[PDB]
């Protein structure tokens, strides 16, 4: 039962430059220097649906599988849609794919993708009959309720969508592998409350300051060696799930966070360089919430920089603490990408 | 094989009735009267998570699973959780399963209970070794942001956590069918923007459902709208008695969603022509709309009341904006140690 991406795409609204930022007074210097980002895609008018179903009708197009064939249609997000109790699948179905599989949200912070990508794996292997999924991600980090620069500082939050078709029956590159890793003890870290008991009444955001009470609770080095695990689980499982080492990997999609972030975590601890990377792409685009492994993959395959034959590792992490892993194989070229 | 619903339960906060909320100025008597409500469940300082893990406590506990044994932890919810950019699902994982199995978020409003239901079967059958899978909801409807009493008139919400754990290996009863109906054209009559155009920009601070649906109405049309929504119940309810081989005769129970009187006759009782008392209406209307836990803790209402008998098939029916619907019909193997007579 092997799956494919048949398709992908993004809808990235223009970028901003950090100089545009700090002439704006939105970013300090210090923070433009230590995250070392060049520009964030930041919309106007268009609303997290909305730029979602853009992704997907990109990657619907180029997938060239028929509406009645997706099975299923999960949509993915880490902030606020719009519009409460309202159904933004359901949105992106009508819009992006107009038809009747079941349509539902899917959220993991900033692993969301690759959290649909689990569900929708599940589903497609579930019954013999089911073809294919769309996974879709979408946000608008505006005012009044998140600062793109300093809500979570050492990450820049972007607005835009992204899509993925997966499928059973075929496509251009092959799903070697996908291993989803939980830390649920570092659920604290994120929030209000004592990290280690329930919830504080409700909250605009503000990372910084939870994170320090988790750590003055936990300590430090609980933290980070948590952390570190979790991250190491996920890669390893991958790696091996697709029997591959770090060696045979050509690129290495990472999350869209702070140049700071990334050496901690990547950089300086696996010991690969950022070439080998999609950082001076991320740089550009910032963080799509739960859309950067998609992003990213839609970037390296639509710039022809990953070639056929090649293994790409997906790399994903998000508050809970949950990472994913997965190993993606290009089998060839496809039309839309240029050489 | 099939499946098992293994352990459920549910964590409801104290009622507030109807008549605290007429002299509060919550609720008018034209309201009172037409959703017939009594009371509804009112959180004071829980949080959704918090309730949900508290359901799922509750659960677990009674369905005898060891915590290595989950392989899946799915948290549904239709309003705000607390915290943005914070794992609701790592909290309910964290307090009440205390495993590592993947914890994610599923959404799709009301009917988010079964819609977390369909992708928990399907995770479970994915791989021949997976055992359980457990699902909660949990939701606080507060000011100012909600008006439990207007924002959605007909219906009054409640906060309030449920919990299912659902099972390959055993349980008390068999899941016989879960079948999802989407309507997706019906997505612009819970937002602003144009019907058929994209969102509207703007966020509107206090919900008024209300208002939208007028807005959706007058440009779709009142016929077109009635019908959809009439046909997509259909197609859920009827998909389900077959899917399971039974007819709506076969029915000993129906778990009906806690909505006002009014909605409850026009889309069951004088269309389906099934008795109030075959149903969870009286529990309903004293614990009032938890979201997409409605059908999990109407369940978790027969089975512990004793109202379900073994070999009895009960009818879960769940329905959520844009617009989703899910039945399943489940046969009560056993009573449950944890039940009354």
């Amino acid at each position: 039962g092997d799956l494919y991406v048949a398709g992908c795409g993004v809808w990235l609204p223009p970028p901003v430059t950090t100089e545009q930022a700090l002439a704006a007074g939105h970013c300090d210097r210090r923070l433009a220097s230590s995250t070392r980002m060049l520009s964030v895609a930041v919309a106007d008018k268009e609303t997290p649906a909305e730029m979602a179903a853009l992704a997907a009708q990109t990657a619907l197009d180029r997938s060239g599988v028929a509406p009645a064939h997706v099975d299923l249609v999960l949509h993915a997000s880490l902030y606020f849609q719009g519009h409460h109790l309202w159904a933004p699948s359901s949105y992106v179905q009508r819009v992006a794919v107009g038809n009747r599989c079941p349509a539902m949200e899917v959220r993991q912070v900033s692993n969301g993708g690759m959290a649909a990508l689990e569900l929708a794996r599940a589903y497609l292997l579930a019954a013999p009959d089911r073809v294919a999924a769309l996974i879709t991600t979408g946000d608008r980090m505006h005012p009044p309720g998140f600062d793109r620069w300093s809500s979570d500082p050492g990450t820049v939050y972007a607005d835009g969508g992204t899509a993925l078709v997966l499928s059973r029956q075929g496509g251009f590159a092959r799903l070697r592998s996908l291993v989803t890793v939980s830390e649920p003890v570092l659920e604290g870290m994120h929030r209000g409350g004592h990290p280690f008991g329930p919830p504080s009444p409700e909250e605009a955001v503000d990372l910084d300051a939870h994170k320090r009470a988790y750590v003055a609770e936990a300590g430090s080095s609980f933290s980070v060696a948590r952390v570190s695990a979790g991250q190491e689980e996920a890669l390893t499982g991958a790696l091996e799930a697709a029997g591959a080492g770090l060696d045979d990997i050509s690129r290495v999609v990472l999350p869209h966070m702070g140049w700071r972030r990334l050496s901690a975590a990547y950089f300086n601890k696996w010991h690969i360089q950022p070439e080998r990377t999609t950082w001076e792409f991320g740089r550009r685009t910032g963080h799509l919430g739960g859309g950067d492994p998609i992003a990213g993959f839609d970037h390296l395959v639509g710039s022809g920089r990953l070639a056929p034959g090649e293994l790409c590792l997906l790399v994903s992490v998000g508050a809970g603490f949950s990472w994913s892993c997965a190993v993606v194989e290009l089998l060839e070229r496809p039309s839309w990408a240029a050489a």
